[PDB]
């Protein structure tokens, strides 16, 4: 197929992401080769390079087509695709198991994968909820979160994403009905956590888990807590056993300046999902970590077992990138190279902060956000940002980036840069 | 890591499908290599070769390690493994995009892709929906489907399980509550139709959608029904104004002994799920496919978009080996192949009929089934299997293969004599 010709069998055949067919106001743009922090786009009939400015959705963090995981991938390849994991284990499963044990906050001691951020999502509700149930109290079946929040797109994490601005907001009736504190502010305010309490107390018997997003909100608007909220929620998930669930399927890896966001504040939930730059963006995983005491309760209830078991749960061939990309960060100085990134960010999106259509620029690590006085156009922003050979796509009022790990300085500028120019052009 | 030290890390981490952990009991078996129709196993220290005779849940339609799939991912690794799939598009899914379009049931014009089998059954219910809501209809929010049947494990998935039931009583008062008809027959009823259509006309201003599995009802218990059925589903479903979904997860690809499921009736659904076998098992990947008249109507509607893109959407690894597995399979005489293990599933199985312990024997394409008076023991099953080479895994009372369609007739006949041997050991 020439690009003419996919841009053809697209526009006839294929649904793409949050759109409708055939009235889409941007039509897509044929990608046809990726190589480490850079995208081979066709424009106008011609192939151009942008920077992947977005990591492909905050996945691709050691960029595309690194020698490291291909070969971890293509060496799997070699000996195994893929076994049923019923009744069966491997080893990409074990060293993947044992890498993100050890890991992630303390105390989450076991790992269940699947296929997909919202699949890990609903392994996690379904953990929180049996566990009650292996209590004997399976009253305990709410979930409560603050607003501002998304989880993804299978009907139970919808139920969970911002109930009135949040992208499910027409199917409220139709969904589960939780709990949502307000807004969660990006500066610290005790009144802000005794509210919190004091909602949470008054449901307490009726709930399974808090489950948040952790420092960083991404769909829900790109904004950023202060960590020590996370302290008040453990020790208010405590106080009330009501169990915790962090969902760091955004934020994992080091994308915040920390391995994981719960580090930030020293926090252990009781459960946890990952996913996205899991795989170093070459396949889809999700994994959901819980606590030997959840395991264990689960296991001793009347179910006496998780109901739960995708298809090509633990693909050996996931897994197998998967420990490739963790043994990778790992290995490096992480932490020096996110920080480098993010004074990267905040010294090239400085001078957005006196454009007059900007309301704020923020930066948390490896991720960057000017934040508009209106709704981004992007017939405008897509252009203008690859006329500047970066790929970038607004949402909402945001212009962000959350760059892969391995951008120079050089790039990091360019990006920022770009940046800079989509949100002069909306102003 | 050692044999040895995986079952120490596996027990201490990893949680299995459907299973507890720290109590077990029976370890799982270490796998350390797959290649054609043949899986290598950790047996008491020992590597042995076994036969993959459920194509690792009706994933390996190709075997293992097939050249062409192998080659086909290693040719998209080289040059781009994945870009988002906002705003960007790209060969692997157009090219995938245009095979799933043409080889499906008439009418089927668009392709949403996810990335498993539970989220295209939420997409597709989401469809559904969002459908009647685009017609000023919101109050068409339930789903029908008839007792037997599975289609995964989120939420949404659940609450059309079998209740009585795959895994409900537990859930049940915390699931959506849907609309469920009797067990469809195995021999074609026509009462059971009119009974469906009645229960079906009373509900039908509150129902979006009947959604079921066409033919053959897999994890809920490795049923068959006559394909007329689904004739009559399409019937209601006109009639009375409700979507039909099929649910081809586990019947697509020629396992049936068509291409899918749907053709043995000559019925096109509405709205229809795809998986594991797209891949020929080496990935992760699921589509939804609607019509013209779905796709228009939801993207006409007030609403407009359908909010739905995993990450990992359309992802190109994925989409690529896909490519090259369905090509594979339509580039062969597939029914022929089919008509053959449908053959040799039929003549090693045979012997089981006589049994004392079985109940029933069936084959249908590529799928043999003993079904027994009581429920298997696992520790008895197991070694009888593996000492005949053969990886079976029975639940309940059914012992069952789905194999490769690569599997020669000397495999076929290991494979089922494997099978007859497990339900001997029930009845003694
Ligand atoms: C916290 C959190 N939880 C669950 C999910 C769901 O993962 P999947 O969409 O099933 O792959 C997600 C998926 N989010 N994907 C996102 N994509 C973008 C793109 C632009 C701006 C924000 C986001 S969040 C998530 O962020
Ligand atoms: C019809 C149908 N619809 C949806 C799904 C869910 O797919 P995922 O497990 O989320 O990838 C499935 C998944 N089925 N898995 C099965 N595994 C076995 C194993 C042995 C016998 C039957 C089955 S069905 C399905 O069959």
């Amino acid at each position: 197929l020439t690009p003419e010709q996919i841009i053809a069998v697209d526009g006839a055949h294929l649904w793409h992401p949050y759109s409708s067919i055939g009235r889409e106001a941007v039509s897509p743009v044929v990608a046809v080769a990726a190589h480490g922090a850079w995208l081979t786009l066709i424009r106008d009939g011609q192939p151009i390079e942008v920077l992947d400015a977005m990591s492909s959705w905050w996945t691709a963090i050691h960029g595309h087509g690194h020698p490291a995981l291909d070969q971890a991938l293509t060496t799997q390849l070699r000996v195994m695709n893929h076994v049923m994991f019923g009744g069966l284990t491997h080893e990409p499963a074990a060293r993947l198991a044992k890498l993100l044990v050890d890991i992630t906050p303390a105390g989450l001691d076991t790992v269940f994968f699947s296929d997909s951020g919202s699949v890990s999502v609903e392994v996690a509700a379904k953990m929180a909820l049996q566990y009650w149930r292996g209590r004997g109290l399976p009253g305990k079946r709410r979930l409560m979160t603050w607003r501002g929040g998304y989880h993804g797109d299978t009907f139970l994490a919808m139920s969970i994403c911002d109930p009135h601005g949040g992208m499910h907001s027409l199917w409220t009736d139709v969904l589960a009905a939780q709990v949502f504190a307000p807004q969660v502010p990006r500066d610290y305010d005790p009144a802000y956590s005794a509210a919190f309490e004091a909602q949470l107390a008054q449901h307490a018997g009726e709930l399974a888990a808090v489950v948040v997003e952790p420092v960083v909100q991404g769909a829900g608007g790109m904004r950023f807590h202060d960590p020590r909220y996370l302290h008040d929620l453990r020790d208010i998930c405590r106080r009330y056993e009501v169990l915790l669930i962090f969902d760091e399927i955004a934020t994992g890896f080091g994308r915040t300046g920390a391995l994981f966001a719960a580090d930030h504040a020293g926090v252990s939930p009781d459960i946890m999902c990952v996913g996205k730059a899991l795989t170093g963006g070459y396949l889809s995983l999700a994994a959901t970590l819980c606590t030997a005491d959840v395991a264990h309760t689960i296991s001793a209830g009347a179910a006496g077992a998780l109901m739960h078991g995708p298809t090509f749960m633990a693909n050996p061939l996931a897994c197998a990138v998967s420990v490739a990309s963790v043994e990778l960060l790992l290995g490096q100085d992480w932490r020096t190279r996110i920080t480098e990134l993010a004074a990267g960010l905040t010294a090239g999106l400085d001078t957005a902060r006196a454009l007059p259509a900007v309301t704020d620029v923020r930066v948390c690590g490896a991720i960057g956000v000017i934040e508009c006085d209106r709704p981004v156009d992007l017939a405008v922003a897509t252009p203008a940002a690859l006329d500047r050979g970066v790929w970038l796509r607004p949402f909402r009022n945001l212009v962000y980036a959350m760059p892969p790990y391995i951008c120079t300085p050089a790039e990091i500028t360019q990006i920022t840069s770009a940046m800079v120019e989509v949100a002069r052009l909306v102003g």
